[PDB]
Parts: C-alpha cells; sequence; structure tokens
C-alpha cells in the first residue's frame, strides 16, 4: 500500500485511469479541428486559434487527473488514445456541434466518476471533481451552445466568415 | 406635518409614490429582457450587456426618486412591483420596440407628475423633474428610435449579429 | 429540449424560479429600510448606506441564479415581487432584527434548494450552492448577530448614534 | 431704460432687492450664531464653523442676486440689515431648530418671488431662481431636519459634545 492511500479505493483509482485516456482523446479531437480549419480549402483562422486554445485545456485536464491520481497514491496506468472518429470536420457550425458532443459525453463521464466517489464516501475526490472540472464543464458547454445559436443565426459564407473574425478572438 | 415639509401636496406625494413603482417596474422589464438575450438559444452578448445597464438606470431613477420623496417630506409607501408582461422577448428588433414602447409610457406618466406639479405651484418639483427626468427621457426614447431604424435597415441574421457587435459597445 | 441541458431536472430549474423571487423580495426589503433611515425624523445615515449595500448584494444574488438558470438550460419565469411586510422598521435594533430574520429565512429557503439538487444527484448545481451562497449566508448571519448584540448594548439615543458612526463604515 | 432691459419689470426688480436684503439678514444671523458657539461658556467648534460657513454661503446668496439685477438692468437699492432678533441661541438643538425657521423663510419668500416672475412672464428669472436658489433651500432644510432629528437622539450633555464632532465636519 503506497504511502499517501487513505480513503482511495481501487475503483475510483481505475475510474481516474480511464477518465484520463478520455481527456487525452478530447484534447487530440480538439487537435484534428484546429488543424482542419488550418486546410487552405477551409481557412478560418479563428477557429484554428479557438480549437488549439481548446485543445490544449483538454491536455491540462488529463495532467491535472494524473497528478491527482498521484497525490493520493495510486498508479496512472496509461492506454492507446484512439484517433478521432472524423478526418474533416465539415463548416464551422458542423464542428462546433461535434464539439458540444464531445463535451456532453465528457461531463456525463465526469458525473458518472462523481457517483463513483460518492458511493466509496471520497469527500476529497467527490470536491476536487466538483470545482476542477463539474464547474469548467457547465461553463464550456454553454458557451458552445451559444456559438451554435449565432452559427446558426449568421448562416453560411459571409456569416460564418464574420463569426470567425467577431466571435472568435 | 413633517420638519421639511413646505409647499408640498399630499396628491404631488402620491404622484411620486406611483412614479416609483413604474420605474421599479422598467427596471424590472429591462432585467428580463437581458437574461433573455443570455438564454443559449437567444445568445446576443450585446443585447444583453444593453439592457442590464438600463436596468440599472431605471433603478437609479427609483431611487431618485425615492430620495426626493425624504428630502420634501414625504414618505415612501412601497407597492408590489408586477411582473413584465411578457417571458419571451422576441428579436432584438422587438426588443427595441417594445423598450420604445416602454420609455414612452414612463415618460406620459412623467408629464403627468409635472402636471400635478404645475396645479399645485411646486416650483422646483416642476424643475428636479424637468433637469433630472424629461431630458433624459427625451434623449433616450430618440437612441432607442435610431436603434429601431438600423435593426430593420441591417435585417435579420447576420444584420442582427452585426448591429449586436457594432452599434451596442 | 435546451441545448446545453443535461443532469439538470424541471424540478431544479422551478427551485431556482422560486428562489429567484425570493432573493428580490430581500433586495426590496433592504431598499426600504435603507430609505427608512433616510428619513428626516429617522436620519441614520450609516444605516442607509449599510442597506443599500445589502440590497445591491441581493439584486446580485438574484441575478446569479438567473445567470446560472440560463449556463443550464433552463428558463427564467419571474413573478411579481411583493413589496416588504412593513412600511416603518422602528429603531436601528428593530432592523437589524428584522433582517436577521429576513436572513435567515433566505438560508433556510436555500438549504431546500439544495436538498432538491442532492435528491436528484445535481452535483454541480449543489457545489454552487455551496460555494457562491450557503457560505456567504454563514458569514452574513455571524455579522447581523454581533450587530444585533452591540445594538442592544449600547442602548437608545447616544449609543445608537454612536453605533451608526462607529460600527457602520 | 437700461441697455440690457428685457422683459424685466419694475416689481420683479423690486423684489430682487428685498430679497438681497434678507439673504443678508440670514447671512447676519448666522454670523452671530458662529460666535455665540465660539464663546467660553458655550465652546462647541464644530457648532461654530458650521454656522461660519452657512453665513458664507448667504453672502454668496445675497451677492450672485445684486449680480443678477446687474446683468437683467436693474439698479440695487440697499437697506439696513436689522440686527438678528437674538443675543444667545440657546444649546446646539435650539440653534439649529432657530436655523430651520429662518431656512424656511427664507425659501417661502423665494417661492413668493418666483410667484412674480411667472405673472409677470419672466421666464429666465424664474430658471434662474428654480436652478439656483431653490434646489439647494430644498436640500439644506433636510439637512438641517436630520441634524435637528439627531440633536434629539443624542440629548444634552456628552450627547450634544459628540454630535459636535461627529455630524459637524
Ligand atoms: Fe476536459
Ligand atoms: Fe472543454
Ligand atoms: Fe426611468
Ligand atoms: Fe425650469
Ligand atoms: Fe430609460
Ligand atoms: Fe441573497
Ligand atoms: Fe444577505
Ligand atoms: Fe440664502
Ligand atoms: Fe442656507
Amino acid at each position: 500500500e503506497s504511502q499517501p492511500r487513505q480513503n482511495f479505493k481501487v475503483e475510483t483509482e481505475a475510474g481516474i485511469n480511464r477518465q484520463i485516456n478520455l481527456e487525452l482523446y478530447a484534447c487530440y479531437c480538439y487537435q484534428s479541428m484546429s488543424f482542419y480549419f488550418d486546410r487552405d480549402d477551409v481557412a478560418l483562422p479563428g477557429f484554428t486559434k479557438y480549437f488549439k486554445e481548446k485543445s490544449d485545456e483538454e491536455r491540462e485536464h488529463a495532467e491535472k487527473f494524473m497528478k491527482y491520481q498521484n497525490k493520493r497514491g495510486g498508479r496512472i496506468v496509461l492506454q492507446d488514445v484512439k484517433k478521432p472518429d472524423r478526418d474533416e470536420w465539415g463548416t464551422g457550425l458542423d464542428a462546433m456541434q461535434a464539439s458540444l458532443s464531445l463535451e456532453k459525453n465528457v461531463n456525463q463521464a465526469l458525473l458518472d466518476l462523481h457517483t463513483v466517489g460518492d458511493k466509496e464516501g471520497d469527500k476529497q475526490f467527490m470536491d476536487f471533481l466538483e470545482s476542477d472540472y463539474l464547474e469548467e464543464q457547465v461553463e464550456d458547454i454553454k458557451k458552445i451552445s451559444d456559438h451554435i445559436t449565432n452559427l446558426k443565426r449568421v448562416g453560411s459564407g459571409l456569416g460564418e466568415y464574420m463569426f470567425d473574425k467577431k466571435s472568435l478572438d
């Protein structure tokens, strides 16, 4: 038994390892999205930078979980990170809708991980999840939803071009 | 009779109390408008901030009247502030037209309150109304009218999106 | 179903709407208290400013709940905000005791809303309530209690006058 | 007929001359009050400075009326300024009540002068009175009323001493 281990169950430890892989997968998806919009036949530089930043955020999420795993005395076990399910991401609206779907899947996984911690009485882990993940997911899902609404509002063509300039930094 | 009371009639005092309630109602209406545009299926952040600022202005109007009531030696009597007459405010153009209608109703109420002060010979109250309310109402009604004209000019979709970015801070 | 909605029940949504109305009611009560102490036959400027600040805080509480409602994908439904139950608030001690009673009622309502979120498994909403409301209520109830103790200690007359100068900014 | 004279009646001109004398009388009264509180058997330095400042304000009021008289093409006719009706002004509360009575008498005289301007159609004079005198009188009468309430609240002795330190600069 590792030196720090206290009130830390193997199921909670295994849940963190599977959440680490999912965060790395989201990181990979956003990285793919970012360079899709850097294609010369797509060429939307606001979308490129927006998804690059989200990719870096998801990598921070994964590493924070790795750090937490060590803090509690668990052991990181890494798996393959699967390639994203698409090579190309359509319009700015398509990519934003794919992004909402991804973020809601990540959120459900975090809520399920909270449920593991809850049944095992892992009081500190529950607060760590709420404070550093659940609140941010709620913020991001609201922001992406707003973006989707505005991408429908502006339409294709000049509208998409203007959204890229005005809504994304 | 209160210590400051001089040239201050009960009808004027009662008129101020009813104007206080109307200003609080306008405050509530703009607050509702503001958070309607913060909905994820509306998502117009310029409209949100614009109506939040107007809501704060109407609250200042109400409190200035409460302060004046005390200055003259009257007594504030508060009533329920009714919920706004709509839950949802349509397009940016619809909300701007509802706002013009509200501001003109407030202006007519102020003009009617000026008429009470005039017939009672309340010289100071008349100047207080003209200097701190009537002039501002004329400015606001002109600004909202301009906004309505431009919201018709730009049309729906990208036009509404652009107006949100360019005409509202 | 709105775009952001995830793990967000209609009972929780309805509880937030009723809490919004209660926060606006507390805002209205403190606004009434503030201008009661600005009366020329009361004339306690520390009390006036103290209750004005608390009124602004309660308005922030209401708007934060409106913002949260939108974040989760709920819909704000506003109701009449009832006028406060008193027109006049007695001595500084009476107003402070009315204020403690109000704050404890708000606190119980928040605890009841936490109970709704708990039974529905709304993990993020529970943390939002604890972090942004429950902690502040505990602080305020302790501060008001201290003020009540000191208002009894100093007595009426010069004591109330001195408390206004020394204990309220 | 003087060069600037336009829409300026002899009754309005005579009313300004009598108001000038009244402002100088108020100046003299406050000057007497100020040095009464500088007596070694009174010795309230906040009261002394407060009434000295009010005396200087009333002198400014008189001179502004003299300036206005010249602006419109009238002619200043000065009269004796009568000594104040008391040699000694009692307690701080007595002096504050005498001061409220004086200010209300000045206010009624200004309102009567406004009535002269109104019946003669002197539009500019009416606005000059409202903007530079009537508004300030309403402010001062409210402030003095507040002071009277607090002087009753604190009582005699230490209360009066504390009011002198805390409520008057
Ligand atoms: Fe993540
Ligand atoms: Fe994210
Ligand atoms: Fe207003
Ligand atoms: Fe005027
Ligand atoms: Fe307005
Ligand atoms: Fe609150
Ligand atoms: Fe509070
Ligand atoms: Fe004067
Ligand atoms: Fe004065």
